[PDB]
């Protein structure tokens, strides 16, 4: 399946190239997976979930996305224009509030949440999480992430927007999950993207355009935008048989264009994210 004219991201991760605007894709689509994000919420309402979005659990008064972030990646996982796996479930947590912060006791609720509520959701093809979400070293946090992974769902966590080595930040420093950084339209590591061993791929980054609250759409930068790509990708695999949650990371980084990225420091792997499909 093509979708021309489709945003850079999604067509680079049908690319062996950049420059390319259409996405190739199996028409399975991510069909019986289901992708959890772990952000502000989802706008469950926007004609670009086709109704495959809900909202699942919130640590706050409302379940409704006021802040966008979580309606941005859960479209870039899933959403029908921008979404990698066009035909996920996608099941929101929200574990940050309306101004896109979170205590990591929360945080970490949500996660442990996550890996419980796939034991009440239809997910036969598998389950990822996408945790758009970050900040300082805790291994509480970075424990949190690995049972989730442990728990068989493929967690897809964003290296961070701090240009730093992504082992002083959390849940991105944890080795058992899939920690991504980002790369824009011309293949250089995005400015502010986090590198480091701890980092497992990347993804499509800068300038991403999804899905956004009021029913609306807007392009936005950051690590955070990349992991669901990674995330959706791990969705379109799994519901092809072409790998399980738990290795699903190590499929990934298998498979993926490697060498492609300019700007990748010393001791950092040099993989971008590819769906490796033959139309
Ligand atoms: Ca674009
Ligand atoms: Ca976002």
């Amino acid at each position: 399946a093509a979708q021309t004219n489709a945003p850079w991201g999604l067509a680079r991760i049908s690319s062996t190239s950049p420059g390319t605007s259409t996405y190739y894709y199996d028409e399975s689509a991510g069909q019986g997976s289901c992708v959890y994000v772990i952000d502000t919420g989802i706008e469950a309402s926007h004609p670009e979930f086709e109704g495959r979005a809900q909202m699942v659990k919130t640590y706050y008064y409302s379940s409704r996305d006021g802040n966008g972030h979580g309606t941005h990646c859960a479209g870039t996982v899933g959403s029908r224009t921008y979404g990698v796996a066009k035909k996920t479930q996608l099941f929101g947590v929200k574990v940050l509030d309306d101004n896109g912060s979170g205590q990591y006791s929360t945080i970490i609720a949500g996660m442990d949440f996550v890996a419980s509520d796939k034991n009440n959701r239809n997910c036969p093809k598998g389950v990822v999480a996408s945790l758009s979400l970050g900040g300082g070293y805790s291994s509480s946090v970075n424990s949190a992430a690995a049972r989730l992974q442990s728990s068989g769902v493929m967690v897809a966590v964003a290296a961070g927007n701090n240009n730093a080595d992504a082992r002083n930040y959390s849940p991105a420093s944890e080795p058992s999950v899939c920690t991504v950084g980002a790369s824009d339209r011309y293949d250089r590591r995005s400015s502010f993207s986090n590198y480091g061993s701890v980092l497992d791929i990347f993804g499509p980054g800068t300038s991403i355009l999804s899905t956004w609250i009021g029913g609306s759409t807007r392009s936005i930068s950051g690590t955070s935008m990349a992991t669901p790509h990674v995330a959706g990708l791990a969705a379109y695999l799994m519901t092809l048989g072409k790998t399980t949650a738990a290795s699903a990371c190590r499929y990934i980084a298998d498979t993926a264009n490697k060498g492609d990225l300019s700007n990748i420091p010393f001791g950092t792997v040099n993989l971008l994210a590819y769906n490796n499909y033959q139309a």
